[PDB]
């Protein structure tokens, strides 16, 4: 399987682009999956020992944290070489906003295990992004303040997804979310795992 | 030692802002060092006869400063072994403009020795920042004619601080140093160590 | 010899201000050569029975391709370590513009094996190249739509050059290739290497 990773920064409608990849691919009888990089490092916590729910996995020691992305990240790479042809897609975040500052969600120990062909940045109208965090409410972190807080955020996306490409060997693809359709990010991403 | 990289471009107060930091956490009682990289850089130039003071070692050639780096690089993490517990702040640069081009302050080689937990962007408007530099004579500074290049400056210190980030799994966090309080940045550096 | 990486998006009259650096260090009687960082893997390919005409060559497997970067790059070390004094310089690119996106021209596993000193990038106003894209068609290149796309394969240029700078410990350096003379672009590439 070809590995594309799909990230974008929250309120861009990565969800709602990733329901339209899979049911475009599965009515082309198309074989791909799709993997919530979060639910399945958690997986690989259980199965591992490490940790028993996220509070718990997350209130981790900073080696062990590396430790479970890397084993995570060697688990996904499995799982595209054992599913034979099709597309796997992970959907993870370039950076993740914290208080402490961006933290690169596709490290070296990381993004070197995994190898993928494409890394997707998944972008909108900073405009667009504002209304879509009173619009739906469904977490409503407010974190995103004024859109300079939005743009800031797009760039250093932008930066990091390039400095894991680098790494890895992998091309960075920006991808516009159209507020109308969803299915626009949808083809372009099918596009570019040809 | 929780290392803590500071950079800033030359007149954001990255001092005046680390003065305040090691006030605040001494008056705390919190054990914290404060390294200034390019002051063991000079250590082991004038020791070599590469360079007798510090805004003559950027003019040197890539491979000495390549030379210089490792050496403090290695140093520094040294001085870090032999902290036992609390802060370590590095004051340094991003990016170092040089008659070359913009050299990476935390290339993988440095990144590797001193793995930060933390890597911040000290950041000013450009029109402050340019104010700044004619107001220090005992830098001086004649490449930054006008607020294009240190907006540039800005940006390849984005750029490169991310790569390093993306490189050692540590987060960027930008700190904007408000004109006339030095507190606010020292806070906002205090509390993204925790 | 020392290394330099000349890179620039597609319009900025590379070639020409190559020759000019070729030119004014002849008559100057530095030692140089200009390698073309596809014509070396061309070479290698051939030398080796994969590929024998660049369109057959641009057709492999990746990994194959992976194979000749490696090697490529490899060999381009020994030539220049081979050559004695003098500067070597490797026209390729800082990214590449491909349907599935941008793909770095300087992944970790070409940039670490060849340890430049410089990446240069040469840039120029978006317009100039959009004017150079009308007249000349030893190619005809119609993939710049508008000048919006030249700022971004730009930026992403910048952000790969930076990250692969930051892997190997090297300068990157802007050059504008001025419009009426490419001597102002030979002229700064020359001064950055000695
Ligand atoms: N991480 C670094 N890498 C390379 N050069 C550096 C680094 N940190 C500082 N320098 C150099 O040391 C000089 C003085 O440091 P500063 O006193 O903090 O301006 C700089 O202008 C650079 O030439």
């Amino acid at each position: 399987m070809k590995i594309g990773i799909v990230t974008g920064i929250p309120g861009v409608g990565k969800s709602t682009v990733l329901a339209k990849v899979k049911e475009i691919l599965d009515n082309q009888g198309i074989n791909n999956k799709i993997i919530n990089y979060g639910d399945f490092m958690l997986a690989t916590a259980l199965k591992l020992g490490y940790a028993k729910d996220r509070d718990e996995m997350r209130k981790l020691s900073v080696e062990k944290q590396k430790k479970l992305q890397i084993d995570a990240a060697k688990g996904i790479a499995e799982e595209a070489r054992a599913g034979g042809e099709g597309y796997l897609f992970i959907d993870t975040h370039a950076v993740i906003r914290t208080p402490s500052g961006y933290l690169p969600g596709l490290p070296s120990y990381v993004i070197t295990e995994i190898n993928p062909s494409v890394i997707f940045l998944l972008e909108a109208d900073p405009k667009i992004i504002l209304s879509r965090q009173k619009r739906d409410t469904t977490r409503n972190r407010n974190d995103y303040s004024d859109e300079s807080v939005i743009l800031e955020t797009i760039n250093f996306a932008r930066y990091a997804a390039t400095a894991s490409a680098v790494l890895a060997g992998s091309t960075v693809k920006v991808i516009v979310n159209v507020e109308g359709d969803p299915s626009i990010a949808a083809n372009e991403i099918i596009r570019s795992m040809k």
